[PDB]
């Protein structure tokens, strides 16, 4: 648990939350497209392969609960903490990070992908007013 | 103007790193919530981890342009695909998870170093499924 907070260790944790998550995500992707290609069995192993890293993320979150949540820093747990941290999160990245993306993309000429990044950040704002309206109800 | 090189390519890659952790994240919060009763947040949580894997996907049809963001090998097709999940897996197992493994133990966190030991494991066997799937692959 706490001796974590300022280790390497903390650091390894959250490289690898994110390589597990990345590899879910990859990997139904992988799975999809093997869906299209008629490859069946690979579609498969792909899928049955992203569960295994859904635990191995599960794993490395269970422990980075001593420390904070890898997105925002802040205390995860409860609904009250989880909902909490989600909305710092989806906020920053409605009213910074997409937008600013979407400018970068815009001025290197990639039109579309500009689009595509301002259509995430309408995304994401939606996101956040939800959980705000979810945790303003809150009965805990 | 092409994707490759770009400090847009770099923003998609890292946009999908922000994607695939908001996902799993967000289930894991469902979760928290199924064991405390809150069945409407927990679905909340469900529904946006669904809208996170939409943008996931996303951006890494646009990220097919210039490689796969965790090996930069092509990705596209089952056999691109295998490839690059077997050299992925290949660099966990060899080198990622061992070498986490060694400062745990070396920072005193004795169960943390065995977890990332069993990791490397996991992932030697991911790496000899995805190969054996390669090598029958009917291409
Ligand atoms: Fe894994
Ligand atoms: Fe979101
Ligand atoms: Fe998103």
């Amino acid at each position: 648990m706490a001796q974590l907070k300022g280790s390497k260790t903390e650091e390894n944790l959250k490289y690898a939350f994110a390589g597990e998550s990345q590899a879910n995500r990859r990997y139904l992707y992988f799975a999809s497209k093997a869906d299209v290609e008629g490859q069946n069995d690979i579609a498969a192993l792909f899928r049955s392969t992203a569960e295994g890293e859904t635990g191995h993320a599960h794993g490395h979150l269970e422990y980075l609960e001593a420390v904070g949540d890898p997105a925002t820093g802040l205390p995860f747990g409860t609904s009250r903490q989880n909902l909490q941290s989600a909305i710092a999160g989806e906020t920053h990245e409605y009213t910074d990070m997409y937008p600013g993306m979407a400018k970068t993309a815009r001025d290197e000429g990639f039109e579309e992908i500009a689009n595509w990044f301002e259509t995430l950040a309408k995304a994401e704002r939606s996101h956040a007013n939800r959980y705000t309206k979810a945790l303003d109800g809150l009965v805990d």
